[PDB]
C-alpha cells in the first residue's frame, strides 16, 4: 500500500503501492512472486532479479523467512539456465520463464490451467502461467460454504485438481507432481492460515477469503485483517504442513487419480535438466491483472 497509509504497520513499516502489470511486464506462474512484483518489492517489470532481492522481499513484506525459499531459489536458477541456455548467475532473467512446463511449473496447479489442458492436437499448448478464475473455482468448490479449511481439506483439493488434470490434459501429458505442489500447499498454510486462532502453529486453518484475495488480486489481503506472519514462517512449518496434507485421511476419492496419488510424497529436491534437452516454448500471453474490479494503490 502507499507508504503513508500505515496499512502494513507494525508488521511491515515500509510498504509500496499496488501497480498493475503492463502488457510488456514479465509475470510468473506464482501468485507470491506476482504480488511482490506488483508492489515493486521485486522489479515491477519482472526482470533481472537477484537472490537477495527475493529473500528481502519475502522476509520483509510477506513474513516468509529465507529458509522457506532456499530450494525455490535453487530451482528458479536451474530453470533459468535450462530455458535460456546459459548460467543466469545471480540475475534471474525474468519471471515468465518460471512457467517452463514439467520443470518447476507443474501440472494440476490450484489456479492455473495445464500446458496441454484440453488441447485438440498434440503440439498445441496454452497459457499455463496466468491466474485462471475457472481453474481456481475448481479448487474453491471443494471447500464451498466454508470460511476455513484444514490439512484434510487441502488434501481433497489437490486430489480434485489431480483428477481434473489427468482427465483433461492431452493424452500422455499429465505428470503428477506431489512434492512440488505440496510444498506449495505448505506455503498456503504458511501465508494465509488464521494466526488469530489460539492453536494456529499446531493446527493451522486457511482463511479462504484471504486465499481468494491473494490468488485473484495478486496483492495482499490487508483489508480482510491479514498481515505478514510474525515471527516470519520458517521451512519446518512448511514441510510439516506439506507432510500433514499428504498424511490426512481421504474421505472422498475422485476418479481418474494417477497411480499412488493417495499417500506420502517424496521430499522436494533440486531440479536438473539434461544439457541436450531443449526447453518447451513458453506461453506468450500478456500478464494477468484483476479487472473485476481493478485494484487501487492500497488494495
Ligand atoms: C524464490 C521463491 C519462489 C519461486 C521461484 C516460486 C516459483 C513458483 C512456480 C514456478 C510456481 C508454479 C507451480 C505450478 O503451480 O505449476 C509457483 C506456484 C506457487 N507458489 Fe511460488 N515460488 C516462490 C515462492 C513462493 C512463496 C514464498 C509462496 C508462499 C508463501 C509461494 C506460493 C505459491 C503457491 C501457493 C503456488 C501454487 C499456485 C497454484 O497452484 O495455482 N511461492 N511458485
Ligand atoms: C522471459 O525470458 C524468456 C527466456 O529468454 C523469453 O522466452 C524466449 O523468448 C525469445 C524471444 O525473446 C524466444 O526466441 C524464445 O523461444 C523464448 N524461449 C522459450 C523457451 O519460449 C520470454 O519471452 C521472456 N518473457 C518476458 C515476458 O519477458
Ligand atoms: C503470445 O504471443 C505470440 C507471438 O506474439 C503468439 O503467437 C501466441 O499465440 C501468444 O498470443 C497470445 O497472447 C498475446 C499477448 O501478447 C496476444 O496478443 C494474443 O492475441 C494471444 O492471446
Ligand atoms: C514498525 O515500527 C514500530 C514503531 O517504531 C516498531 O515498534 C516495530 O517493531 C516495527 N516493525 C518492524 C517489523 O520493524
Ligand atoms: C480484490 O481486491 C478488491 C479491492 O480491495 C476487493 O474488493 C475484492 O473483493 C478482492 N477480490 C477477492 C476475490 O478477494
Ligand atoms: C518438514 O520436512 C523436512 C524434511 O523434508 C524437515 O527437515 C522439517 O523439520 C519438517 O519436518
Ligand atoms: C509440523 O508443524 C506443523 C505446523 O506447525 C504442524 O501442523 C504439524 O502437526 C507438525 O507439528
Ligand atoms: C510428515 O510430517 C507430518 C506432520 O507432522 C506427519 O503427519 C507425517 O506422518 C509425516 O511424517
Ligand atoms: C482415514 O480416516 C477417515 C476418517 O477420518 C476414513 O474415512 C478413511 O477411510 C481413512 O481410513
Ligand atoms: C470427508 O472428510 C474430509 C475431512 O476434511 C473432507 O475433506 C471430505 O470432503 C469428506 O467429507
Ligand atoms: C468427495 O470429494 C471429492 C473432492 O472434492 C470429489 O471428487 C468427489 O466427487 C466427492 O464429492
Ligand atoms: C477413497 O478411496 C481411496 C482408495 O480407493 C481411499 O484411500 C480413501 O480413503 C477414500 O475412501
Ligand atoms: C501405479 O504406479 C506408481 C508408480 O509411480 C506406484 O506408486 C503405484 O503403486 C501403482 O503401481
Ligand atoms: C511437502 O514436504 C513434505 C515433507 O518434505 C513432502 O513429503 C511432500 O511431498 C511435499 O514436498
Ligand atoms: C542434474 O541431473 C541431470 C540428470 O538428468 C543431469 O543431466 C544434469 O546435468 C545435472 O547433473
Ligand atoms: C526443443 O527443440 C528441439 C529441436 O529444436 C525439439 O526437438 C525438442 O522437442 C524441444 O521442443
Ligand atoms: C482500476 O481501474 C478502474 C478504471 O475504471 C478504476 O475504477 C479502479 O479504481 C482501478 O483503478
Ligand atoms: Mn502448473
Amino acid at each position: 500500500q502507499e507508504p503513508g497509509s500505515g496499512i502494513g504497520y507494525p508488521y511491515d513499516n515500509n510498504t509500496l503501492p499496488y501497480v498493475a502489470p503492463g502488457p510488456t511486464d514479465s509475470r510468473a506462474p506464482c501468485p507470491a512472486l506476482n504480488a511482490l512484483a506488483n508492489h515493486g518489492y521485486i522489479p515491477h517489470d519482472g526482470r533481472a532479479i537477484s537472490r537477495e532481492t527475493l529473500q528481502n522481499a519475502f522476509l520483509n513484506h510477506m513474513g516468509i523467512a529465507n529458509s522457506v525459499i532456499e530450494l525455490a531459489l535453487t530451482n528458479a536458477f536451474v530453470v533459468c539456465e535450462y530455458v535460456t541456455g546459459s548460467d543466469c548467475g545471480d540475475s534471474l532473467v525474468n519471471l515468465t520463464l518460471l512457467a517452463e512446463p514439467h520443470a518447476f511449473e507443474h501440472d494440476h496447479s490450484f489456479s492455473r490451467k495445464d500446458y496441454k489442458q484440453g488441447v485438440a492436437n498434440s503440439n498445441d499448448f496454452i497459457d499455463n502461467r496466468n491466474f485462471d478464475a475457472e481453474t481456481f473455482q475448481t479448487s474453491l468448490d471443494v471447500v464451498a460454504g466454508k470460511t476455513h479449511f484444514d490439512y484434510a481439506d487441502m488434501n481433497e483439493i489437490r486430489l480434485q485438481r489431480e483428477s481434473l488434470s489427468n482427465e483433461l490434459d492431452f493424452p500422455g501429458w499429465f505428470t503428477e507432481s506431489k512434492p512440488i505442489q505440496n510444498v506449495e500447499s505448505g506455503f498456503i498454510f504458511a501465508l494465509v492460515s488464521d494466526f488469530n486462532l489460539p492453536d494456529n502453529d499446531e493446527n493451522p486453518l486457511v482463511r479462504i477469503d484471504w486465499w481468494k484475495y491473494w490468488f485473484t488480486n495478486e496483492s495482499f489481503p490487508y483489508h480482510l485483517g491479514w498481515h505478514p506472519p510474525s515471527p516470519a514462517r520458517e521451512i519446518e512449518f512448511v514441510t510439516s504442513a506439506s507432510s500433514a496434507v499428504l498424511a490426512a485421511s481421504v474421505t472422498s476419492t475422485p476418479s481418474s487419480l494417477p497411480s499412488g496419488a493417495i499417500g506420502p510424497g517424496a521430499e522436494a529436491v533440486p531440479l536438473s535438466f539434461a544439457s541436450t534437452m531443449t526447453p518447451f516454448l513458453l506461453a506468450t500471453n500478456a500478464p494477468y491483472y484483476a479487472q473485476d474490479p481493478t485494484l487501487g494503490p492500497n488494495d
